[PDB]
């Protein structure tokens, strides 16, 4: 179960450099320099790294100082040809966006966030990212008066359409994917699922320039089947990107190393991405716990790939199994992929078969035989074969 | 707080009937006629009643019986001159569809679904509905491997643009309502909030004949704030029909009475509602507890309607107050309606305002002023101004 | 991985018994009668059988009706060398008990269950139950006003108290297992969790006669960890009883099979259950979902003891793995087990190196490790070492 | 309802005081001098203020730093007759305390942990604090083998048994508080509901030194009842102490004003403490949201107070509204305070009006009018009656 670049796996430079500060704790690790998270990160079998605009620059960085972050940083890519899929905006830090970004009550604070977007998204393009991330951890509210969510959505379509604008005048090939999340640290945030993200980009000026990058985590902390959502996102095509780590259900977010959080979830989500054939990178957006030092950090990225890998084997053995065929048919998610009435209205509505002469007895004495196939997939997780 | 039939306030048959049956429990009261339940919603003040197919027929009845049946209906609405805005089908309660009706994985199965729906939109047409909604509750998985759910979604797909062609192809004005819900009675149901049935919607062959019909309670099962789903739903113009009832966070669906459960999301709901002038019907989907006689049912019906009127009463006051007006200036509530970049793209590139010359500092030491509001919020709420 | 009864693996008849009934659902499976379920179970290497009173003999049953159904039921047990470790009384289902049996508002009520319940004490002691289950499914509220908590847990503490001078005065060897449940069906229940029901106990007049029948479902329908209040309950002596199943978070209680829901929770339950050595029943309070047919039940019902030994199986290997062990030592879980100041306050207190002397900044700066150990974990969880 | 000392109407320096630093967020407010936290909560009608070590003396201060911050505060306190009723250590931010204080695994730690709270303990009592409280926000993990829990109990206890001994010898009258929370920062936290904390307690050495301060949002967090677990609190005679503040559900730990969240529960919680006559501080342990500048820190803090001090007046009002004392009869609430079984457990078995001449159908027929009640008390508190 040893990663290969050619696996996809990547890393925010934010998750293996996060220093452990919490809500009630101070930082337990020193700073990592970007460069040696490339480095390290490539002896693991990383493909590539992400990062936030300040992650790479700090904040407030001279233009000069800007200029020897980024030489640095494409040094340290160039000699180990490790890439750089994605980036984003840190547009929920900074106390200036404690109401947003994009849809701050303040108009002058919604410009500033674009402008501090575009910046970024030059680098990004430079620097090779096929697609830039927004997660507005700040739009939303924690009281009722605080913000007109139908106010805010107008100004998100503005922000998202002027991003839109400016990467088609640029001629960038470069496309948006939106990353929702229920709460955390607004006690409400704005697009807070999967699907409010999908619906969302359908009333963008050019929605096909937006897609989503659900996380775990983000859906599991409204208790979504996560599985479930990323089906809808394939279904829509709108699959841009994804982050993958751990969450235990409803609570802060924990941000586990994947695999960690709920392991069946996991096992779900790989036989699902693998069946699709998504392409996309395989980004981990994980913490390593704070009682962990620079080793444990190494571990539990290290673990992330592993899982996957894991998982990927035992999804692929489960459905390469013939008994698990039989279970499939059994079970008809075979006649799941059958029109309903490929013969049409009037065909339906003339079909006595279908209401005068069905027999809805019959039909609902027939066992689904759903438990023996999860069995099934149970055995093939556990490898008890 | 009296109710009158203009408050548009209407009941399911299976509210006020509900004979108490849970999980764990025997019904705890008799079947109501619905002609009682007509005349005891009219003297209450209701404006309507709703129906599942198999609440006003019996399943499985004859001509003649299903004749009799519609027919006492039909005298006790035009003798009271209760409306039937909405109607709905039962496709969760018979075995047949255990696996789904639209989505059931048998195909046969999923042909009666729509034939069961299609006889009943004629008789909701007939009755005079504007709204026919579709719950989908049996419609998931307890297991990964019983549903692929891009299967599941061209299935839906299919279901809902036959029975678009079939609402065009007879001339009828009624429009569907998708009514999400995220789990229970399947493990996670599919389109489990408004957020993902939204994202649907705009899939649909004629997207124009659908709208949502959120619950307060389900969109509460994923602790998600229901005042902003209904926003981005009204956002979206979509808002055709809602459900008002009561929940406690997360936890199975208690249809509690309106104003129940969570009282300031009660509050923050009729505010929107009210000031977006949303004109539907105002219609409860609840559960008299099967701790209460039909004294208790018919005070809990009273009580959904009195709440929502004393809400109404207290929003209008919150923002007709002065105080009110000027503490939603302090927060900066009109400088968010307004445009972000009205100037355009190149004018907000070249705004050294907007990034090279923007006091980031200043902006970030501006106070919301969000507690005060919401204090006011409060006084107006509990009558304490 | 197969059963045996020396592995005391048990089953409710109301388990593989249930119709599938559910608060939006009819039953899709015909009545099993007991006697059948004795043998089926007996035949998957079942240990015992458990049952609430209305199980095995339906309510309102002639004492000549009652003989018969005890008769048949013996036989069934007497053929097989099936046990009967723990019996329990339907205080629930009936709606005489819709506020309540032992804090029923009605003092009648609280009265009828105690009689109720007597009776089916004598009846686990004919059967040689060792354990007496109570739930109380029923005690709590929907609202605020309805019940004094503080009234109800009096009338909880008579009636436990009762029940222990009833056996005491019998002098029989059964002992009470309190089953908590945060919600469903009341909106909340007393008693919600393990901790509740210990607290609870200790205030009872022979506390030594109670433990808790904790519920992996229930705990985590409170977002809890089940493992760790496993934990507290066998560090007060209290583990009588475990219920085994599985739930996917903060939900309706869904009653998987054991190994569905948190598979890594299950894991840590199994790891702790057998290095604790629990020599009690494992029992499994499961509902095949009602998907299935029969074959579908005992499939269900053979994949709990499946994988209760699957689990049994990673857990040694972990524990007897030297990697793990040294991982253990390397995360200091050995010098946990050390008393902190077995040297006495006084020493403490004048021990330089606990406190003037201590390198604050030595300490913090040590790993945890417990990336490393808990990668260990997962690996031989999915026997991928 | 303005506030004054009488009210009893507490704040710690930390709530007042937070600058507004979360996981995903730096400062928003410069630090708070201690002495101007005195002054401006003294003006708003506090009676007192709270502290951790750290809050009053900087982590690492020398004797002669000490000394200044606690005359400097001293002097706040004489000037203002601010009282300190509760003072607790922080043994949660400093990174040496990220496996715990008590329970870390590091045998140090523990007694590191324990010197610098017996050093808080002397001042505590200096200052004037009746009670003692210990929320052990670190004791717990994110991963299922890093903490044995029995093992982790049997030091939690070695520890409070210390601390026992230490105030019995001193011969303090300061009694302990210990204060639950179900997760965050730790995945899972022990000790982590009202329950668990009373159930530890029973079987400390000194159970009578030791009561619990539960927080309404510690218990929201696991989706309990706070009110019903307030309820068990007080029948066990143990709630010494109590945190106010405001959350929304099952989602991280909010620390909203009390009021805000879920305003029924705050509702039913000060109609219990008033009922019951807890005369211990109204402490509230609350941040002001990050978006507000100071002047929202002091309305927010206003609102607190205002908020409990309506609730009260709706709670007296109700109790005493002569409609609400026939409801409470017509539910029976009355025959709730009347004890079962008076007549004792031989007269109860020979009562055949408690089983054989049962008329359990007259008896499940009697409707619990909980519904009027209800309605009764949302009139009350909404002030529309
Ligand atoms: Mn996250
Ligand atoms: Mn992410
Ligand atoms: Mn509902
Ligand atoms: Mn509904
Ligand atoms: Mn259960
Ligand atoms: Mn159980
Ligand atoms: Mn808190
Ligand atoms: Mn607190």
């Amino acid at each position: 179960y040893q990663p290969t670049p050619e696996d996809r796996f990547t890393f925010g430079l934010w998750t293996v450099g996060w220093q452990g500060r919490d809500p009630f704790g101070d930082a337990t690790r020193r700073a990592l320099d970007p460069v040696e998270s490339v480095r390290r990160l490539a002896e693991l079998g990383a493909h590539g790294v992400t990062f936030h605009d300040d992650d790479l620059i700090p904040f407030g960085s001279s233009d000069s100082e800007r200029e020897e972050h980024v030489k640095r940083f494409r040094q340290a890519l160039d000699d180990t040809g490790m890439k750089v899929p994605m980036a984003t905006t840190n547009l929920f830090t900074h106390p200036v966006f404690k109401d947003g970004g994009f849809t701050a009550n303040d108009r002058d604070v919604r410009r500033y966030a674009l402008r501090k977007t575009i910046r970024n998204i030059d680098l990004a393009v430079e620097l090779g990212a096929e697609t830039y991330v927004a997660w507005g951890g700040r739009e939303g509210a924690e009281s009722g008066g605080a913000k007109d969510v139908r106010d805010a959505l107008d100004r998100m379509k503005e922000a998202f359409d002027l991003l839109g604008e400016y990467v088609t005048s640029q001629g960038y090939d470069i496309r948006f994917a939106i990353e929702p999340k229920p709460n955390e640290p607004r006690g409400d945030i704005l697009l807070p699922t999967v699907g409010h993200a999908l619906a969302f980009i359908e009333r963008l000026e050019r929605p096909e320039l937006y897609g989503v990058n659900p996380e775990v985590g983000h859906e599991q902390m409204a208790g979504l089947n996560f599985p479930h959502g990323i089906a809808q996102a394939l279904w829509a095509g709108k699959l841009f990107h994804i982050d993958l780590n751990g969450q235990n259900g409803i609570k802060y977010d924990q941000d586990l190393r994947f695999g960690a959080g709920d392991l069946r979830a996991a096992f779900w989500l790989v036989d699902l991405l693998e069946s699709a054939g998504y392409s996309g990178p395989r980004h981990f957006d994980f913490k390593p716990p704070r009682t962990e030092d620079f080793d444990g950090v190494w571990a539990s990225a290290a673990g992330c790939m592993r899982n996957y890998l894991i998982l990927k084997e035992r999804a692929a053995a489960f459905r390469a199994d013939p008994e698990v065929q039989e279970a499939l048919r059994a079970s008809r998610l075979d006649e799941l992929a059958r029109p309903t009435a490929a013969d049409g209205l009037q065909a339906l509505l003339d079909d006595r078969s279908a209401f005068e002469e069905f027999d809805v007895d019959a039909a609902a004495a027939r066992g689904m035989a759903f438990e023996r196939l999860d069995q099934l997939a149970m055995d093939h997780l556990l490898g008890a074969r």
